[PDB]
């Protein structure tokens, strides 16, 4: 998160950090959102590479022991059909992690609230983007979890000439543009929590930044809509 703050340590308990193994060591690469004991929302270009996966829930600090941390391993992977690695911008970008344990929840660790299936919200929706992703543009991860005020841009002004055109679909959200503050990368996956009558809610799973920049002003960070991918989301977790 670029132009992020520091986030309270129980501000955001369903924001988890996706993993892979590096030799000794696990490197962040990507957020995500708790959505059951067992189950974790992120995005499906983020388990492209076959490495081996873990998930870490009640993080805050990458790099120093918190001691509110559960680590869990990727017991299977259901990554959206329609899914094509070669075009992030025909969308869903959205995979389920079936984790090996079912976590403890806690003041840091909270399954996140899924909006209404077909929510839409207004230009200017005041919304969050968490995670540990770059706080510059080709810079590196951030130590402790930040977040960053984004409000929504509608399809309307998103889709046009100036912003994104025809690269942002209906089933994507965008979010923030004002040249200080975006998501990038390393936050990919994670949520794009949306204040709506009085509840945050996730209404997004980051997905992609401008190849120019991730804080460029009229290209805000896109986010897959999670109101679009309900009825999928309840469909593979009652198969699975
Ligand atoms: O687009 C989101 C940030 C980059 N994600 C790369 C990855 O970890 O797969």
């Amino acid at each position: 998160v670029v132009g992020g703050t520091e986030a309270q340590r129980n501000s955001w308990p369903s924001q988890i950090s996706l993993q892979y193994r590096s030799g000794s060591s696990w490197a962040h690469t990507c957020g995500g959102t708790l959505i059951r004991q067992n189950w974790v929302m992120t995005a499906a270009h983020c388990v492209d590479r076959e490495l081996t996966f873990r998930v870490v829930v009640g993080e805050h600090n990458l790099n120093q022991n918190d001691g509110t941390e559960q680590y869990v391993g990727v017991q299977k992977i259901v990554v959206h059909p329609y899914w094509n690695t070669d075009d992030v911008a025909a969308g869903y970008d959205i995979a389920l992690l079936r984790l090996a344990q079912s976590v403890t929840l806690n003041s840091y660790v909270q399954l996140g609230v899924l909006p209404r299936a077909g929510t839409i919200l207004a230009n200017n929706s005041p919304c969050y983007i968490t995670g540990w992703g770059l706080t510059r543009t080709n810079g590196q991860l951030a130590q402790t979890l930040q977040q960053a005020y984004l409000p929504t841009v509608d399809y309307a002004i998103c889709s046009s000439s100036s912003y994104w055109g025809s690269t942002v679909k209906n089933s994507m959200v965008c979010a923030g543009g004002d040249g200080v503050r975006s998501g990038c990368q390393g936050d990919s996956g994670g949520p794009l929590h949306c204040l709506v009558n009085g509840q945050y809610a996730v209404h997004g799973v980051t997905s992609f930044v401008s190849r120019l920049g991730c804080n460029v002003t009229r290209k805000p960070t896109v986010f897959t809509r999670v109101s679009a991918y309900i009825s999928w989301i309840n469909n593979v977790i009652a198969s699975n």
